[PDB]
């Protein structure tokens, strides 16, 4: 049996749901408090029970704040994750000093009074919008033992992701004009290894900021991504693999099955 395991078993139901069924708590981390990322707010499931947590640090883009991520910490958490989502250094950070700040919340996690006994620090996981998405890719790309990796409408100078062995779902924004799929999420996905684990899921209709309220095609690939690669939960599998029957999905593209 997988001991990483939690939860019952989903259905397209249960990953499209806004809270999952794990109830879930919130701290905040100063930017005081916060060594090498700008603070952030902790949502983690308050049941104790039924083991501990893989761990999900999401960073915004260029200019922004944890606010326009912030839906998706409770989302996530509460299908059985601990997620930090981060303000950065300053506002102006580009995507490489994203990734270190992404990794710096994660390691922060194991020194935190209020979670650091619910998560698992093996098991842990990348994510972020438009620039805060360049910075996962190169998170992942500096720390090979990362289990998975989700850049939202990302952007990078860098386009050749060859040296990622992280797990890594590609989300595009099919209207997005200032990180077009084109030349940032699709060019990403073609540079990863052909035999990593991952997939391109490009939004149908979408605009860059898509990731900035609630969407629920993000949030229920983006669980059931995490749930197959931080949790090795091949209950998931069936939502990634082959492509989603799925309207709201314009392209797909994976290395099924994984
Ligand atoms: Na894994």
């Amino acid at each position: 049996a997988n001991p990483y395991e939690r939860g019952p078993d989903p259905t397209e139901s249960s990953i499209e749901a806004v809270r999952g069924p794990f109830a879930v708590a919130q701290t905040t981390v100063s930017r005081l408090q916060a060594d090498g990322f700008g603070g952030g707010t902790i949502y983690y499931p308050t049941d104790t029970s039924q083991g501990t947590f893989g761990a999900v640090a999401i960073s915004p883009g260029f200019t922004a704040g944890q606010e326009s991520i912030a839906w998706l910490g409770p989302r996530i958490a509460s299908q059985g994750f601990v997620v930090i989502t981060i303000d950065t250094i300053t506002r102006l950070d580009q995507p490489d000093s994203r990734g270190r700040q992404l990794q710096a919340a994660l390691d922060h996690l194991r020194t935190n009074s209020v979670v650091r006994n619910r998560i698992d620090p093996n098991r842990m996981a990348v994510m972020g919008h438009s620039m805060g998405g360049g910075g996962a890719l190169s998170a992942a790309a500096n720390n090979t033992s990362l289990e998975a990796a989700i850049p939202l409408q990302g952007w990078h100078t860098r386009k050749n992701w060859s040296s990622v062995r992280t797990p890594t779902l590609v989300v595009g924004a099919q209207l997005d004009t200032i990180a077009p799929v084109s030349s940032h999420s699709e060019a990403f996905y073609n540079s990863l290894p052909s035999d990593l684990d991952k997939a391109y899921m490009e939004l149908r209709g979408a605009s860059h900021l898509v990731s900035n309220t609630p969407d629920t095609t993000t949030a229920k690939y983006s669980i059931a991504w995490l749930k197959r690669f931080v949790d090795d939960d091949l209950r998931y599998e069936q939502f990634l693999c082959p492509a989603p029957d799925d309207f709201a999905i314009s392209e797909y593209r994976s290395t099924c099955p994984f």
